[PDB]
């Protein structure tokens, strides 16, 4: 029995408020903290902020906080919902909001409750959260799969600049034999990266992104990937480490074109590329560097450049803003053969049921699932349990810098260790972690 | 009854290994994560790392990990120590090491056990950790004092450069009426700072330090404090926000002189200052900006420049590297009247007893106590409970950016809220938080 449902305002990795939910049951108080993901992806559950500019820069979540405390708690207590029954919990949460995008009560007020409920159902079940999630998702747990961590080491996009349009440059210790080893290789390479970085670009090139990657003032992607390959090498792990890219291409999408040199605005145009021309630039990079994954290569409604590139990619194509974790958007992506992997971001749909539900359909179309963090993270380790229970084989939780990030990586350290022989590391099979 | 004492390797905010201890009792498993503080302070408990350069860059703690697992656990289980009895726990931990500086077993292997024990004693006591700590420290708890957070917003020292020698520039929302309000004011000012920063110095000036402060490439301290005062103003909180400085002066101490322009090395000398000349520069800054605290103004064995400045300071003088949390070093500092506040860093002495014990003597000499984090933090919130239980009135846990940091700030959010009317916020009385 759920006896109390409460919420408070706390801070995220960026110093911006967010919602914290506490759920009391006969077994104790369960907490959840929602991520404040830089919002980007038309067609996602809406975020609810005060907009009061004289407070938190207008990013308070005092409403959302209210939505929980004054609206949801009362009704939820009353409902006497068996927390074990996750669909039941989310159906009830969605029923109260009544909008398709959670804009009445707001996706931050609903997630919190939805994530706390699952923790309270694990305690009651007397199982570790990953196990509960395996059970809600009807995933194989014989053995459990630990995933490769896609670590953001070098940031672009949002963080600084030259023309380097590209957003995230990830390393994936695919060659590791354990999660624990993948993280060490990961870390070793990362430190290398910083030194190489500080030497070439200045001590300043060294301070980090929102996610922990160094944010050197670079021009081109080549120059970025050259920098990373030197760190792999230097770290002594050539061959064990692969690269992943997050183009976050909606970002430089203009006039049906793509601007690989933004940050002028002497918006140099004739250089601007078309779906197909970009496709060629990607293919270029593909052969020159050990890239095994590409997220958002084309813009979010640029259905034809996706479909077209996908035909000849030959590597994992991750859909993040094209699908915004919306099964409606997934189904189309699936029928258009736009990609073959889904960036699962829970606060994009706003409910745990809905999140599992979207991974389940991705997995049934033979897609992979990269579980993901938001730009604005917390100390909450929910996504560590989540990639394991879903058995995806891959997670993107940032660089091995900032505890909003190590927090999840440390958590997998703990899960792996606890699983003993019952866990196998995804490695080279990260993409179909689930079929493993 | 302590039934098992185990340890594993996990990561810190910097991606460098550190020790994690798990203590099993009849009430459950208690955990502690030790901070990897950039070591600086001759005369502190020694840090224990593998030094194996082919692993973790030679920063493994696999030994330390071993010291716990193979040496300490066995003996500790056997000892059948009442965890309630903290001195007893630490006496036993120190007895096994037998060095004054914890160099046999290493201060990281001993801290972990010492911090887990206290959490296991709270659970058993059935009180919240801050309360247990109040009890171990024999501190007033009527009411409890929430402290002002000294938030690192702008970093120098270790992070980048011009000549700006100074290390940390802190903001202290002294004028707030609640902790919850101090953090908001704090955060509001911080975001302001970033924008001002990005505008004047480039998008790059915007990425952050190890602690979360922006790390603009600045020259002088004036230019740094000018930048901060504009953010206070701009944020609309002039008068409520005060400044704290961490000169970390050991850093530019050379030939009995201080180099305020390091980063040449066309070690420009005739400009180099003497204790007294620096004292004058500080006094300058003191009148020009709302500075209410200064940490490490003079070098760690530069006893005479401290004593001398202290005479006419008229603000809080924090001893960090001069005292390295060593009561032996404190007593001297006290008899020499070098400072009037102690930076308590637990992994500097290596035991909880020893830490409380040093605050107790600082407090008896009429000093204040600023509880502190390390450069290399974790998701562990131990220091939040610790500043409250000690009733210091002040804590330095970084900027309101990075969860190794918000993690402790969120925790105080929670404690304040739980204490209800039983907690008063230190405010303007942060320095003698304890007499309050
Ligand atoms: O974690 C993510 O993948 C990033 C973008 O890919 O999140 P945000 O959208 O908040 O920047
Ligand atoms: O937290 C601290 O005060 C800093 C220095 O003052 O720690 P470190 O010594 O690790 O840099
Ligand atoms: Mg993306
Ligand atoms: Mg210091």
């Amino acid at each position: 029995a759920v006896s109390k449902v409460y919420a408070r305002s706390v801070y995220d990795s960026r110093g911006n408020p967010t919602v914290e939910v506490e759920l009391t049951t006969e077994k104790g108080v369960f907490r959840s903290i929602v991520p404040s993901g830089a919002s980007t992806g038309v067609h996602e559950a809406l975020e609810m902020r005060d907009g009061d500019k004289s407070k938190w820069m207008g990013k308070g979540v005092l409403h959302a906080v209210k939505n929980v405390n004054d609206v949801i708690a009362p009704a939820f207590v009353k409902a006497n919902i068996d927390v074990s029954d996750q669909k039941a919990v989310d159906d009830f949460l969605i029923s109260l909001d009544g909008t398709a995008n959670k804009s009445k009560l707001g996706a931050n007020a609903i997630l919190g409750v939805s994530l706390a409920a699952s923790r309270a159902a694990a305690a009651e079940k007397n199982v570790p959260l990953y196990k509960h999630l395996a059970d809600l998702s009807k995933s194989k747990t014989s053995p459990y799969v630990l995933p490769v961590p896609f670590l953001n080491v070098l940031n672009g996009g949002s963080h600084a600049g030259g023309a380097l349009a590209l957003q995230e440059f990830m390393i994936a210790p695919t060659g590791a034999k354990t999660f624990a080893e993948a993280l060490r290789i990961g870390s070793e390479v990362y430190h290398n990266l910083k030194s190489l970085t500080k030497k070439r670009y200045g001590a300043s090139a060294g301070n980090v992104g929102d996610e922990g990657g160094v944010a050197p003032n670079i021009q081109t992607a080549e120059e970025a990937l050259d920098l990373i390959v030197d760190a792999i090498k230097a770290a002594g792990h050539d061959g064990k480490v692969k690269i992943g890219l997050d183009c976050a291409s909606s970002e430089f999408f203009k006039d049906g074109k793509y601007d690989l040199d933004f940050k002028n605005p002497n918006s140099d145009k004739s250089k601007w590329l078309t779906g197909p021309q970009l496709a060629d630039l990607y293919h270029s990079l593909m052969k020159r560097y050990p890239i095994v994954s590409i997220e958002d290569p084309f813009a979010e409604d640029d259905w034809e450049a996706w479909s077209h590139f996908f035909k000849t990619a030959g590597i994992q194509i991750v859909a993040d803003d094209l699908t915004v974790t919306n099964p409606k958007r997934i189904a189309t992506a699936i029928e258009k053969k736009a990609a073959d992997a889904l960036l699962l971001k829970v606060n994009q749909i706003g409910t745990l049921s809905e999140s599992i539900k979207a991974a389940q359909d991705s997995f049934a179309a033979g897609w992979g699932v990269m579980v993901s963090h938001r730009s604005g993270e917390t100390e909450d380790t929910f996504i560590a349990d989540l990639v394991v229970g879903l058995r995806t084989g891959q997670i993107k939780t940032g660089a091995p810098a900032r505890s909003e990030r190590l927090a999840k990586l440390n958590q997998l350290l703990r899960i792996e260790e606890e699983l003993g022989d019952n866990a196998v590391f995804a490695g080279e099979n990260f993409h179909h972690g689930d079929k493993l």
